[PDB]
Formats: structure tokens, sequence, C-alpha cells
């Protein structure tokens, strides 16, 4: 009897707390797809090359659409895809936005504007000598663009501003501020859905449209408590638009965190409970400092988050039976990932780095981040088979690209935790396209196995089909 | 012929009137995940460990979003996180809200007003100088918050009250006072459920939406009967928001009390019979004096409700084999369970107590109360097996995890009300993650057969898939 | 035993990285009909036979539904069915539009209107002595016509203009500017869904109807956010009305370059995962200079995108398995098709020619294009056969219309990327309709195997009920 | 081994193309019902007896519900039943109309209103002479009425008019003149769906609805964009009302042509490939000449269509697989159908005649027209049999009402094209009910084998329950 071993996820035993957790695949992405008696195989995410050199680690990335180019913010300098353009202040994440005549920087609580001529503002009030209202304008957190103006969030009072129609570098001159007040308190994050505004405070999520208003001094935004989602986001970052609304992770106001995808009025959990735990292993710190991204390539939607310790990517695409979600990571000993702020411009996917001024472009035909081997791991689920005393343990693997003839190490756990006995079958060669990667023999299951299928490699990995012979 | 047992919820007689009941689990809850031929196990409930020294019994807790913080009134004292913040008058359980500049609590009838700055401020009537509308302000019952107004319900008269916007300290100037009206009478709780003003009274539930008149003497709330519920609520904290809506303790106007969560101008019922009879067995008081919260942790979203005599927990994410419902309890004598209002802040969900000065953080790897061993039961259905013989009774459990090799009581029951003989068998074992908890011979069945599967211990009990060789 | 391999889509691995893709039909249509034991065939495309000879290659085509009748322009020359009716300047794709009295041309940055009189205009500002307004009317980019009224957009500057209702050859007087302002840029086409003008940007699609307002200056077309898409196109010339809304390839800006069809607000993914890295195999330039157009016959549904290198057809009326998409090429060496620009008038598709100053008529009866044979491919899909010993390879044919005795190259690889010896089979031969397209013996099957099934023909090639023996 | 052979529609091969062609019942009609292991019959279509001798082939029928009556318009002459009440001039198809006190005509671009006191009247404008518009009335198209205005189609200007409610000779006094203008061109027809006037052109269908406006000059009707239908009709008398909406012919504007019904803004294709062939063999002339008409009996929901060269009949009553298509002929040698201009009458379906002066009443226990003897067919799709022997073919008939005992003319083909041998068996017997149609001993089949089971007679053909012995 030939039995089929899934591969897209694993489970295991958490020995801190003996409780049942999923073990993730490590650097591989599920593409579902009838190939050969596996409805689906699983591939090595791409890896990174060198490809320009900037000022320092990668603070912010937008494709402006204005100049239809992509604007990187990388250490102390903003560049319009290799040239600098300008400097930036400040050391953290900073926030962008862009428009008709400037691209925008929130940045060390400043919206500064960088306008194409070459001419660098800030955003402030009007002159005390025009006649035009002045605002309590303080810090700026978050910062986006609709219809033609800059609407920023003030720092933690539950107000945002937007600009002049004319004068982009000013507010409004009668109504340019607007509240929530369907909160006690909550601007973290500030967003465009479609034509609405978007406030994602904690504990509630508001939305306002254009009034039209004709009169002087009228609000020119309303909400619409018709949307509003009674449900907040932790950090400044941790919000992306993801498929047609916006993905965002709740912030503690309204229990243990996790992963939403914006519905109608609601949001439906996208995390798991293993994904659920690793955020519940975080502070309130060390997760509102987390970035949240898409990628979308080969029909894969992917989201993206960025965590001090964890690189978490779930699959929109090949979530078939349950949330698909992956680890990333760099190196061989759970090293968070290097790459961040991936944006896909001309033909490439280009990503910044976390810890060297360098940007990469995201090769598809090796697995190796700057020339450096990686990682790969693939865990099956244990299950209990008492005596069954298996053999041959087959996978199918797409070989024939490789500089080396890289091995796998393959092995078997009988507890759920503890790993044994490491063996290394070649899973690849170069320019050969029939490998047949096969174990013949294999221990006798006293109560439960699992298995591990570690790759070192720096070539792509694919793995599809695993299979034993139970008899 | 071996067949799976389901542990999750047991079957029954009830010995007083010869009833069939349900035996739902004590101080374990059903995690739904294909685990090994069980598809869902059952973990005990995290145990509490003292963290902080209050100084009393809990009387209300809150997330002040306003804050960032946790207000928490125990004893007689308020509470911001772990350093008192005011003094609180009164025993009872008190009603808490917050807004942009205050944290306010109903207590003895009184609004009082704690501000961030120092000040400590009753809500009383508008001085009779100012050329203000002056209202009959009674005894206050329940109080929310919404849109910067405080919203109280004055004691058994069906009517409402909303503080001005400028001045939170009294009443609105003009328009201040609302009656639900749709009822002969009743006002039990207050709240706001996603921009509506909520009135549970007796029998009723009316929504109230703002107008957004701006003439003086304009009423600031119109009622909504579109989205009216025909049902009221037994006691002014038998209501919480569980999921999207609220979810409540039906008062005794319509009948039998039990549990409903609000549809649509429709009431679902949660609770099933054995949950129906519990709830019937107190009086209206003693159900009047119940408490309802909300707790979301690792996918787990519980409903605990408690009572003088009985901690009942529904689970709203293993509901799929119809309410899923457990209990939880103290000491191994069917006590009431000690903690209460539960609340997640940073990364540990905190909790009161119900009779001791202490405020505890519900550690996961460990299962006793303060140092306390605890008692967690388990049940599974009766079934006819005339003249069946059992043999080799596995119960899959994960262990690896305690201080001491706990043991657990086996005893078979013949009739559904008395249990027989008790066995020890060792179900734990620290620092070995496979034990294989068995028991080789059970007994001739007779007519028919149920399990108790009693454990006792410090540390998480994890169980999964019991099975038997009925032969 | 006896299985069926079907040939509507093969599979085979990427020899640069490994991957499993798709393997396309080339030159064939799957038409899904229950023949016998099969449940649709494959029908090559109908060839194309010399109709007329125009100036030059062709640069665009239009059904004019006022003159009832077929506008193409090849060269430098415009023609009204077969007789030429003006002259067109430049060198690449124009735009085309027709109403009551003139056939409009965008070219060259300039809306050229040649009147059914005779006489050609040009659009440009009303003169200065009349008391109309005047705006910046720059070059043009794609112009379309809706309601007896020219709509063309500016080039890059988000704005597009509209003509007036009395004098087409002139700008409305008083509100003939118009911009989506939705969107920091974008006005990459232009379109007329159903009484809606659509614009399509990068990274946005906007919709706008008439308002009905009477008085000057008034605006006369309004934005509807509710239809909006948040997705651009890639070209200007990469959108057509497929079915009843607009079948497009998406942007660099929102990701990866793919094939999308609009429902309603939202825009519904079509090509497959193979498709996309096509797709995505050219650059932002040679992808913008794409064309697309739909085609109708025989129940077929076809979409068709013509590339640099590449003519993609995605059937819609066969593609209930997912996505139907082929391969459309000249020659026996994978080049581009040189068929381009069909339209259906009379009782004949006619199309024009890429390298060429020739029209053809679409020929049902052959295959040849211009007398010319072509190569069609059917490859089959690999599968797992470990010593299968396969025999008896039958392909049911419908023969009797060839000109020669055409035969049939049959080969069969083992790794998915390189195949083996061809033997040459008679699958047809002139006037003879049972042919019974047969080869007795094929080899072992060592791990995989797939059938190529290639065809060089000038006559039809229809093939349905690929079989084997296994045993 | 004995299977049944569906005899609804069978399949063969176009030697032109070699293509597989779904072949249709001739004369026969699919009526699904439970009758024997069967699921449904096939019944010839009712034979055509002589009733009147009119003044030349018919041009035109109408149920006049005013008058409870039929009026015919055949050859020169019209006649109200069976008098003759007037004269028309021309020769072609007319269009016909009917209203409070006249019965409209519209013929060779006249609209002539014959009152049914005796006044021939013509649609004219006021005489200058009156204080009321004039208009440019051109051509006249096609007719129809609605709200008690007769509302006529301009013949190639895109616009229509409506009379006036006093006075149906001349237009409306203000507002008569409206125009589609959400199109190039085309007003090919005009209908009333509901109350809605529905003007169908070229690659456009819109609807017209009544503004309810007083005063004078307004416009009485307006466009109602929500409901348009982007597809146009071949020719004017491409069109009728099938169930609840039009069912029409398209346009070669918007590709090949077809057979469609109005859904809700959407047509929804009714032709299947063969019948999409079929139309595409003719040109735009000898299909802007088809006349499409709707019939009703005993459940039977029919949409007839006549060519040059075809009679198609679509039953909707027996779609339950898909369209139902059958072939309509006269005589033996596929002879256009005679019949035409069916309308329902007390309980007689009347039909005109197009090459005789005649008019017949559809006898239902007769299959002759006009004691003429016709041919049915009944082909058999093509099964692989291969080397299969064939024995005991039976059929199912009801016999019993015939004059002579009419033989069946019964041959299979083995290549879908050209058929073999033809065996003679007595399928029916005067007053006989019980007759067993059966043939003992059919061939060997090589590869595939089809019949054709073809019927000459006078009298009604039942047939069911085809069924064979393979062995």
């Amino acid at each position: 009897p030939i039995q089929q071993l899934p591969m897209m996820k694993g489970m295991g035993k958490d020995f801190k707390n003996a409780d049942y957790i999923d073990y993730l695949p490590v650097n591989m992405l599920a593409t579902p797809k009838e190939i050969l008696n596996s409805s689906g195989y699983l591939r090595s995410f791409p890896g990174i090359t060198k490809r320009y050199d900037m000022n320092g680690v990668s603070r912010g990335v937008e494709y402006n659409t204005a100049q239809n180019a992509v604007y990187r913010v990388c250490g102390g300098k903003l560049y319009k895809g290799e040239s600098e353009v300008g400097d930036v202040a400040g050391s953290g994440r900073v926030s962008m936005a862009h428009g008709r005549t400037s691209q925008a920087v929130g940045v060390n609580g400043q919206l500064v504007e960088y306008r194409y001529d070459g001419t660098v503002k800030t955003v402030s009030n009007w002159p005390a000598d025009s006649g035009f209202t002045q605002y309590e304008l303080g810090s700026v957190r978050d910062i986006t663009r609709l219809r033609g103006r800059y609407a920023w969030s003030k720092d933690g009072t539950d107000s945002w501003f937007i600009t002049d129609l004319e004068d982009e570098s000013h507010p409004d001159r009668y109504s340019a501020q607007y509240r929530a007040e369907s909160q006690p308190d909550g601007i973290i994050g500030i967003g465009t859905w479609r034509d609405f505004i978007v406030c994602f405070g904690s504990s509630t999520i508001e939305y306002f449209s254009l009034t039209g208003a004709t009169t002087a001094g009228a609000a020119l935004y309303v909400a619409q408590p018709s949307l509003m989602v009674q449900k907040g986001i932790a950090g400044t970052y941790c919000k992306t638009p993801f498929a047609d609304s916006y993905a965002f992770i709740s912030h503690p106001a309204t229990g243990a965190p996790s992963v939403y995808i914006i519905g109608s009025g609601q949001a439906s959990p996208i995390a798991t409970a293993s994904i659920e735990k690793i955020i519940r292993s975080y502070t309130a710190e060390e997760m509102a400092t987390g970035v949240m991204e898409t990628l979308r390539f080969d029909s894969h939607e992917l989201l993206i988050i960025h965590l001090p310790r964890h690189v978490l990517v779930y699959d929109a695409s090949s979530s078939q039976n349950g949330p698909q979600w992956c680890v990333l990571k760099t190196g061989l000993y759970d090293d968070v990932y290097r790459g961040v702020d991936f944006m896909y411009e001309g033909n490439q996917i280009t990503c910044g780095d976390k810890s060297e001024a360098v940007v990469g472009q995201l090769q598809f035909d090796i697995s190796s981040q700057y020339d450096k081997q990686q990682e790969h791991l693939l865990f099956t689920p244990l299950f209990k088979a008492d005596n069954a005393r298996c053999f041959d343990l087959e996978v199918e693997s797409s070989t024939g690209v490789a500089q080396y003839a890289d091995r796998l190490f393959l092995s078997a756990t009988t507890d759920g935790i503890n790993y044994g006995r490491e063996q290394m079958i070649e899973q690849n060669e170069p320019f050969v396209y029939d490998k047949r990667v096969l174990w013949k023999r294999v221990g006798r299951i006293r109560r439960l196995i699992g298995f591990k299928l570690r790759v070192i490699t720096k070539s792509p990995v694919t793995l599809s089909g695993c299979q034993i012979r139970l008899e």
C-alpha cells in the first residue's frame, strides 16, 4: 500500500507547553497545480541577487504612477530608481505617498514634499497675514493621497488633516481638519480604499467620503457608518491593501492580535492558531513595529509580515484547504529574512535590505540570497501507524538547473519534537532531468512518525509527490 | 473492531427527575484540529499565577483605548495598570466607560468621572443660574460612551440621558433625555453596538441613531424600529459584545431564560437543553446578578458566564457539531471558578478574582490556580453495547511538561449516574514525550457504559482520540 | 486497460529554471462536444487566403455601423471596405471611432475626421474670435465615440476632452475637459462600456456617465465611484470589449502583469501561471505595444493577444476545466502570427497582415496561411507510469478534406523537456473518411512519458479521443 | 447488452471541411415524457389542410385583440378572418399593428391605417395651416402600437416617431420625434416589450419608457440605459417576442450571427455551433430577409426561423439537456417549408403560404402538407463500437391512424457522411395499435455506426425507445 504524505504543512509539538502546533514550510511556497498524482507542488522562494548600491538599509518603497518609477527611501537618501533625488532625515520606517506634482514622505513627524522640479517643501499652516484658518498641526504619523490632496493623521489625537487643492504645502483654507469620534481614541494609521479615506485606530476602522460641499467652511469629508469595522491595527505599518480591501493585524484592544482581511463592515480572520501563537509571543512593542506588504507573481498573491524574529507569508492562491502560511528566513539558524520593501517595476521584482546598503532584484532561477546558500524545510504531519514498518520514501523533485549536486537531509521524528538520524540523499544534479529522489529502507513506526526533509542549496528546489510504502 | 469515542461532550442521567442531560467537560476546551485519526483535541484551561496585589475583590475591568491601558476597579480603589488613581465607593459590580478626557464609573447610582489630570467629578444637573433645561436625574443603572457623550440609563423608569459635548459632568443643555417608549418599562442595560446606542430592557432591545439635528431642543437620537429585537436581558451585566453583535441572557418576561446572540432584529439561541436547565435552576435573582465576559486567544472565541454556582464557557470556534459549552471550576468539589474579568493587554491575559485581593496573569504552561492543583473532567456519551467486551482503552496525550507524573482516574458507569471502580493510570511524566496512556482490560458491557476519565494536575492536560476495541 | 490521454493542454518543465509549466496547443482550438467517448475535440485554426491588396501593413480596424462597412487602416491609406477614402500619416497603430457624419482616426496626437462627404477635418480649438472657452488641446492617446460626441484622452496628462453636439470638429464650448482625479496619474486608454466613458489609467479604472445638466458651463459627465476598479492597463491597446465588459492586461503598477476581465467593481483574473510567466518575460515596453482583439465564430469566443513574439488566444466557450489558452504562429519555427485585426463582415472574417501589404479572408476548409503549410502541436500531460509498457496509441481524426496524404510526427519525452525519435504516421489521405490514426507499439515507460503529436499540413486537422492500452 | 440509442439529435461529419455537426431531425419534434424506459418521444409536425383561397402568397399576420379576430395580408388584399376588408400594395413582407380604431400596415415606407368603419388613411405631417409642429418624416421601416399611439421607425435614420393621441393619422403636436442616440446608427426594428418601446438597431437594443410629463414639448419617452442590450439584429423581421422577452438573430456588426434571447441587460445565446454554421452560410443579404415567428401548442413553445434555404425550429420546452433544434421542410428534397405566418384563432392554428395562394389550418391527425406525402428523418449519433455485432434493433412506434401501411427506410452509415443499404420495414398499419417495429439482423460494426431512420408518409409518426443489442 502506497500512501501519500501531505507536505504543504506539517504538525508538531511545542515542548514549552506540549501543545500541537503547525510546522510551516521554510522558504517554500505551495503552488496548487495538478501535475502527477499530487495536485500541487512546492517551490523554493526566489533568491536575491545584488542590483544596486544605496545609502543604507531600506526605509520605504512606493511605485509612483505619476513618474512611472519606483521611489525608495534607503538610509538617508531618496532614490528614483537608481538616481538619488534628495535627502531624508530620521532612521526608522517612513510613510510615503505621491501626487500630481510631488512625492511626499512622512518622516520624523514631518510631511516633507519633494517636488519633481527639485524643491523640498514641508507642510505647515497658512501665514497669519492671510485671512485663512490656522490649525493645530502637531506631529505627523501617517500620510496618504486622495483626489489630489495629501491626508495625514496627527500623532495620537484622533485627528487628521487634508492639504489644500491648489497649494499642497498648506492645509485647506476653511475646513481641513476631521476627526473620527466614533471611538475614545485611535488614528494609528490611514489609507485610501477606493475613494474613501480609511482611518484605522485601535478597535475601530472608519471610512470617510467626499460630500461635495460648495459653501466655504463646510466639511468636505463625511463618515460612512455603514462601512465601519469594530477592529483596529497594532501599529502604523500593520496594514496593507491585499486583494480588494485592507489586510491588517488587530490591535490588542480587542483581544489577542491576529491577521484579518476586511470584508464589508466586518473582518474575517486569516491567521491560524499557530500564527496567533507566534504573534502572541511578541509584546505590544516588537509587534507595533511589524511591517506588512503584499507581493504578486505567477498567480501567487502573497501577504508578507515582518516581525523582529519572523517573516510570515500567507498565500491567497493556495488556501483551498485552509490558510497557507510559510516562514521565510536567511541563513541556517532561523535568522530573520533579509528582503523587505518588495516592488515590481519593469519586468522584475526589486527588494531592499534590512542590514546592508544594497538592493536585490529577486532572481527566479537561483535560490541564493546574495550568493549565499539557503535552507528549505518540508515537514510532514504526525500520524499513528503502529507497527507499519514503512519502505520506499519517494519524492518527485524537478532537477536540471544547479551548480553542484546539492544533497538533502531526510530525518524522522517519533515524538513530534526530537528528530533522529539525518540521511544525505542527492536531491539534485546539474544538467540531468531524471533523478528519482528515493530512500529505500525506512524504519518500523512504533507509534508515530514524521519526516523533516531539509535542503541546503543555491539552486531552486521543487518537491512534490511525497509517498511511502506502508505494507 | 476498534471504535472511537468522542470526548468533547458526554451523556448522562439526572437522578433528580430522570432526564437525559449532557455532561460538559470541566476545565477542558475542545480545539478542533486534525491531530491524528481524531480531527480535534481537548486542552486544559490555562492556570492562573499571581501578578499583582489589589485592594479587594475585582469589581470591573476595561481597556482604556484613550490611555492605551487597563483600568480595574478592585475593592474600594480604581487602578490604572498596577498603580492606583482614585477611590471608588460601594462594593458590588460597577459599570465602566472612558472618553477622551476621563474614565467614567457608574457606581452607587452615580456617574463618577476620574479625569486623567487628577479631578474626580460627579454627573449632576446644570446650575439653575444657567439658562439651560433641568432634568430629573435619578439613580444611574448602566453607562456607555458614544461620540464623546456618556449615555446612562436611569433606574427603572425607561429613560436615559446623554451628557453635554462641551461638559461631560453635566447633561446636554437642550435635549438630553430619551425614552425607549416601545415597552411598558425596562432599561436594564445600555451599550453601543457600532454607531447605535443599544438599550436592553426586559423583553425588548432598541437601537438609537444620531439624527444630526443642529437646532436647539431637537432630539439627537432617533429610534430605529427596523433593528428592534423582541427580547430582553435578565440582569444589567447579562450581556456582552461577543463577535460582531451583543450576546445576552434573556429575561423571564419572554419565557424560560436562555442565552441568545443578536442577528438582524432576531436572536438565535445558543444554549442547549442542559444549559437551559442550569440557568432555570436559579431564581430570577441569582440570574439578575450573573456576569458575562468574552475572551479571545489562539482562535478560541470564548463567551464566559459567571453565576452563583456555575461558570459556563461557550466556544464559538468549536461549535460545528452544535453549541460547545464547558464548565470552569476551582477546587475538587465543584466550587465556583475564581477567575473573573479577563482582559488581554501587552502579550498577557490578566484576570481579577472573586474571593481574594489579587490579580492573576493566566499562565499557559501550567494548569494550577495560584499553585493549587486542579481537577479536569471529561465524559463520553452512553452507548448500548449489549454483551460486548472492551479491551485496549487507548487515549492519546501530549506529555512532556510536568513536575510530577500526574495520574488519571478512569472509571465506568453502567446506569449513567453512578460510576464504579476507579483505576489510576500515569497519564503524564516529566520530560517524556511518548507515553501511550492505555488500559489493557475493560469489563464486559451489560447494557450501557460510559467513562469518567478524571485528571488532577498542576500542568497542562492534552487529550485526544479515545478508542476501544469492542470486538 | 485502455486509458484516455487528454490533449487540451499538456505539461512540461522549463529548462531554464526547472519549473512545471503548461504546454498550450499550437494552431488548435478545443471545441467541447460529445463526439464519441471523448466529450470534446480539437480543430485547427482556419487558414488565411489572400483577399485584397492594400498599401501597407495593418494599423487599425473598425466596423462603421453608420455606413455598415469595415474601415481598415493599412499603410498610408484608409480603406472603406476595398476602396480607399483618405490618407493616414504616421507609422504605428491608430485608434478608430465613427459617428453619423465622419470616421475619426486618432493618430500622431491628432483626431482626424474623414467625413462621408469626402472632406477631411481635424479636432482643434474653437477660433478665438468666438466667446467660447479655450483649453490646452495637446496630443492625443485614445479616442472613442459616445452619444454623438468624440471623447479623446490627452497624452499623459490625466485629462480627456469631448467634442460638441453640433460641431464635431471642435471641443465643447463651455465644459469640454474632464479628469479622473482619483489617481496620481493615468489616462492610458479610453472606451465606452454600455453608456459610460471608461478611462483606464495605471492602477485605476473610472467610469463617467451623462449628468443631464443643461446650464452653460455645467459638467456633462460625472464619475461613478461605485463602479471603479483598482487596476490599470499595460498599454493603450491592451484592452478589448470581450463579452459584456473590458478584458485587459494589467499594468505593472499593481504588480505582475496578467489578463483580467472586469466584473462589477472588480477584475477577475483569467491568465494561468504559465501565461503570466510568458507575459512577465516582456518588459514595460514590448508589452505596452501589445494588441488585443475579439473573435466570434461557431460558438467560439476568442480573446486574441498579440505581442512581439507570442499570439495567445483564450477560448471563453471552452473554459469549464479552467482557462483554455492556445498559441498561434506562422511557419515551423515559432514566429509571430501574421494575421491581425479580425473583423466579421458579410459572411466572412477578414484579417490584415503584419509583414506584407495584403488582406486575407480566413478560409475555413483549409489551414494554410497564404498557401503556406503550417505546423500544429498537441502535447499531452506527463504521468507516472512506472513499467507501464504502453500499446495502441489511437487518435480519432476526421479525414477526407486534404490535398495530400499528410503525415503526423509522433514522439515521446521522458523528462518533460527533451523529446525522442519521431515516427511518421498518415493522419490524413484525400477523399477517405476511415483512416484510424494509430501507432501499434510504444516502448516501456520508465518513470514518466509525454507525447508531442505534431502535424504539418495545408488542410484542416481534427483530433479527438487520444488513448493507449497500458496492460 | 441492450443499449438505448438517442434520437433527439444525431451527429455527423460535414465533408466540405470534415467538421462534426449536429444532424437535426426533419419534421420531428421532441416531446419529453416518461413513456416507457425512454423519457420522451418524437412526433411528426402536424400536416396542413387547405382552409381558404386568398389573393396570393401570405405577407403578414396579426391577432387583432380589438376586433377579436385575425388580420392577414396575403397577396394584394387585406383579410379580416376570411373576408377581404382592404387592398395593400407591394410584394414583400409588411409590418402589422392594431389599435383602438385602425389596423396599421407599414409598407412601402408608408403607414397605412385601415379603420374599422372602412376609411383608409395614411400617417402624414399636419397641414402647415395648423399651429402644430412639422417634422422631417422620411420613409417608414417598422411600426408598432403602444398606449394608443403608433410608433414607427424612420428608415435608415436612427429616429422614430409617435402619432398623436386623438388623431392617429398625424404625429404628435409638439414632441413626436425621438432618437436612440447611444449608437452610431441603426433603427432596424421597433417593438414593445411590456410598456417599454424597444428599438433594435445594429449592436444596440434600447428601451424607452413614459416620462409622465404633461407640459407641451416635453419628451414623452426617456431612454432606460440600465436595460440596454449590446447586440443588434440582422434584419427588420429577425426578432419576435418568444416567452417574456424578444428572441432575435444578432447582426454581423458584433461578429458571426447567432440566435439570442434577451435577459436583463444581456442576451443569452440559444443557437449551437451547427445552427451558427447554418446561419453563417448566408450573407448579410438573404439573412436580412429571414423571418421569425413563435408558436405554442400542447406545452410546446416553438421559435421558427425562415431563411431562403432553411426553416429551423427551436423547442424551448424540450431544452433541458441543451438546445433542441429541428429542421422543417416540404417534399422529399429539402425544399424550404411552405407554411408561414402561424397564428392561433378559435381552436385552429392557421398559416399562410410561401408559394401558393392558399391558407392552411394544421390538422393534427395527419402529416401531409396539402395531401402531399412528407418526409421525416431521425438520425442517430455516431458511437465507436470496435468489433461489436449488432442485433435486434427495435423502435417503439404508436401506430393505428393511417390510410396505408407506410414503410420506413432504415440505413446505417460508418463514417457519418455516406449511408449504406436501405431496408424497408412496415412501421405503421391502418387500425392496428400493436406493431413492434423491429429489425433482427444488423451488421458488424468495424469502427463506427450511425442510423438514418427515414419515414415517408401522409400519417403522423410517433417514435421512441430506440434500442439495440450489441452482444
